[PDB]
């Protein structure tokens, strides 16, 4: 689908949303603004008047393709912009993933029984207690009444999460970053297996905390989950290099936010178009193209002050792609002397 | 015990203190002053300049029979000037009687043992959850650890005191006034059984809120409590009519604060001193005399502008009693020639 | 007018209300209950369910003569059941007499001007402050904005009441009880002189704190105020002896609450009736009757266990009055020997 | 300065610390660890067992060049990992920069003097009120006394900070990201002018939220601040592309954390060492070299599975630089026979 995000003074920011959505581009401020609105809109933000200033004290809106309003309640929104947010989703508090997950687990005839036995010891502590505080005068009596215990209450006050390696506890912070994400995704998995409600999960700032190899592991996991839970949607904000993943399925949901806003087309479609414009008969392979596309996309639709360092082939693809979007920027042929020598030296 | 209470301009106010001390008399202002000093002195009042101004900015003192200072810490003071005061003493808050009694009981096997079970049951819930909880990534395992459930936690979040008649709660305000008083005394009984430290309880304004019949019930209860606990002392401020109690054991502590200060003596002793001046050879029985005392005492040592309405017998006894205290005031024979017809009218 | 106060299980308590209303009687519990409802009803009490228990969880009501509901907002209610309540009415807080009074005083072109000068020094402190915290970056600026001062604010935080004698401050508590009442009435006077809204003031527990002479001074003051402010109403709960004031104007508003509830009739009406029943030709003077009526009224409609000590004449009037209310109780002729001697001795 | 940061299983992590220190490189996890320890060690973290488990329950340490412990108190730490962190440093709350600067200023004649006037004006309001206030009874007088209005009271109840553009307030979130950073630095400037104590400021994750152009502005500002204040130290964690700055003065403090740890050297020095192995006699100018460094450095000391896309010149320089650090990885000449047609395509 599509999100048409309200902008304080310009047209709406268009976003082509899919199971796995990726927002990239050189316009970092705009990306940030888009993230701020998204989290506020779907996150339950209670707006102050200073928050609505830029929108003329009117609450900001997000429209769909038909230009209808996308309800703020439309998704079970989870924002992960730091590992701290991740730890918070695994603690038993109001609205966290853990709350919904642990409530499903605790709910079992097996456990419920222990609650009854616990409330029996309570009813005993009460009685044995009233026997010593015999405040009775006529028809009147002064005594303590007990509010029976609930599991929600127990989970909220007497239980805490811990992480261990072969039974040795270590703080969440010291848990490997990739493991942090995996544990979170696993919890999300078990929860989604018992709900049809829509879940929208936003992830930014993580690329910098894990290697390109670990990220690939994390990305396969989210791909697995979206293919398993139709009701799940991911919105990622990949770094400029080594994290953006492009394939036939998610291609159209790669949104480029630079000097202009556009989303990619289908890969096969673009391959053929680009191939038609390629200045050589030695067309790149579909895979070589796909990778070139992953490298350059973050730099499309951007008139740049400094030419990004790129291979000859990626520079060409970049130029051609820009043209397909009618964007004028072009990487100009390097002006370095004795290229033959540098080339040979790289042999 | 003798209390020589400091007065802003005259000689100290002499009070004869006993287990059940009663302050009665027509000098309402002096009585009010005495109560004020008593509650400030023993109530741990923190004096301000304004407070001490009437004393030359020096802290006031109460001296004993030997002219020594009666330490402000010698008693656990409890001022009952309204029913709201009784209630505060029964709410479980640091400093109250209920709270102090609760402490010397909540920590006793009879209950501490049940905690074992409650917590053992918690460890069982933790184990059952950790089995169904299946979040392992790499060598990391996510699990919940229980935090032992304490008694204080139980009392705070799962216990609330209530006033009820046959399991039907009602606000303290609706509990009959005599019962409010009885509950307070039973509470006090419990607490005193656990300590030998001295307690001084001041009661004022309660007379107007209960029947004379009820007060008798209340009076006997405190008479009991005082017999049972030598460390308990009561200071009452009875109304002019129907509340003052004169008996062989407390008469000595009935203080009259009117135009002059004075305490009563041994009942039999007064009975004999008064009969020496009685106008008839047919004396009132000791019981009748004792009854007149309770009626007349609040009006002794008072030069009254408006002669009080009293039966013929009480008036004579009032006069003789003032004489024995070398007080001038005498009730003047209101002679009416139809005396015979009125009496015949009283069947 | 009339107040028909709701009772948990019996007919409504009837009260004949007038400028100066007096509630007396031997049924102290009922008097107390009536007071509790009155203060809750007109005092703005927010009812808990335990409060409404006795009324079947339905809010209690007070009806007028026509049996219509008397609005809880109908009066500016002030409850004085202790000198502490009096001090509280003289402090500047939400809803106290002082708040309404000081707001009228502070409101003067003369004072308002000093507020402006104060806000000018504020506007200066702000500027001189922003000059040192020059947080300015582009069109943006970070600075402190001032919320201008208000007198209500000043009165609430920088002003406090004090009581002095020839410029020497003493705490309110040490101020003579009669003075406490006088100062309060004076403040009430100045306030009422600038409002037509109805004021209902309830006073109980004070009789015990001042002499009969002082009370007379206080009573003349309230009589002055009700004759000056048609919109003012007083409800007093006098003690059984020496405080109840009866005259032609307030007679009908003296409500007797004992084994039964009735209000007195007009004085001249009762004088004639009683005179018709008097067992002698030596009828008492209208004044002698009025005083006898002040003495006995608190004991009417009361079957008593112990005969109250009264003069022969007051006992007769008491008996006759009871009969006029069809109440059976009767003081029986004393059985004391040699009354002639006791009478002579009183000469 | 040298930091030898403790590592759970390998040799300490060596960091070359300078006024503007930069940590870059492909080992995202190691970098994340380093940031974590730095903020815990200097941020006054209170360690728990779980926290210290990876260290054998011993508190981790940072050693200097002489193997001595760098005290955890040697710096006033400020961790900027998000914009919310900048804001907290600008809210007036004990511990922040704004609060610390406010203190060293609010107490300076320029303002203290205006207080004189404000209060003098209060005494005038008190006098004017005490005249119109007319409550005297007996020798008692009721009057109001003012409590001096302090600066702290003014700031607390009559002052609130605001972000605004031409007197129009807006939420911190809507202030352009580059401005958020500038405001923070101006604040920091003010505070540093008032102290010589050492400050260590860590910045992470900001690159992705602002343009490369803006960051340059930001970088020059901190370059200024550091020149102005020898007690200020910055530790940045730049993205792989477009943020790392290499100059004559800070190059020495650019730390590369990848497969190996290492810091760069004097720029000219490297320029000469690299030109000794350059394949062409036509060397890149010092400026060009310096430009390649900023591009290539984040990828040094890394055995990459996916060869990075780089211009021909940057690739050669990358290779030589790895050689000079005795690191094996070399970028392999991606030869394509149509090399000529592609270049001609790049105009
Ligand atoms: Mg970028
Ligand atoms: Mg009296
Ligand atoms: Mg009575
Ligand atoms: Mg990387």
């Amino acid at each position: 689908m599509k999100f048409f995000v309200q902008h304080p003074y310009k047209e709406r920011i268009e976003l082509n949303i899919g199971a796995i959505t990726q927002i990239v581009g050189q316009n970092n401020e705009l990306k940030y603004y888009t993230w701020q609105i998204l989290s506020w809109y779907f996150g339950g933000k209670k707006y102050s008047s200073e928050d609505l200033s830029i929108f003329d004290y009117e609450e900001p809106t997000i429209l769909d393709e038909a230009r209808e309003i996308v309800k703020r309640s439309s998704y079970h929104y989870i924002d992960i912009s730091s590992f701290k947010d991740l730890l918070e989703q695994m603690e038993y508090k109001k609205g966290t993933l853990a709350q919904g997950y642990l409530r499903k687990i605790v709910n079992q005839v097996d456990i419920v029984g222990h609650l009854e036995k616990i409330n029996e010891q309570v009813e005993l502590i009460e009685e044995a207690m009233n026997r010593h505080i015999n405040l009775n005068c006529g028809q009147v009596e002064y005594h303590l009444e007990n509010l029976p215990l609930t599991l929600d209450q127990l989970l909220t006050k007497n239980f805490s999460p811990f992480f261990a390696i072969e039974n040795k506890n270590l703080s969440f912070e010291w848990v490997s970053n990739i493991d942090k994400l995996s544990l979170f995704l696993e919890m999300l998995d078990h929860l989604l297996s018992q709900t049809t409600e829509k879940y929208l999960i936003v992830l930014k700032n993580i690329d910098g905390f894990i290697s390109e190899e670990s990220y690939t592991i994390f990305y396969r996991q989210i791909c697995h989950l979206v293919k398993k839970y139709p009701n799940l949607t991911f919105i990622l904000f990949p770094s400029d290099q080594g994290y953006l993943k492009i394939d036939e399925e998610n291609s159209r949901f790669v949104n480029i936010l630079s000097d202009q806003v556009e989303h990619l087309y289908d890969v096969e479609f673009m391959y053929e178009r680009v191939m038609k414009y390629y200045p050589s008969n030695d067309f790149p392979t579909r895979e070589g193209f796909r990778m070139s596309l992953e490298t350059v996309t973050p730099y499309l639709l951007t008139k740049m002050l400094r030419q990004p360092s790129l291979s000859l082939v990626d520079s060409v693809i970049l130029n051609i792609l820009n043209q397909l979007f009618h964007f004028s920027y072009r990487i100009r042929c390097s002006q370095t002397p004795d290229k033959e020598l540098l080339q040979k030296f790289l042999e």
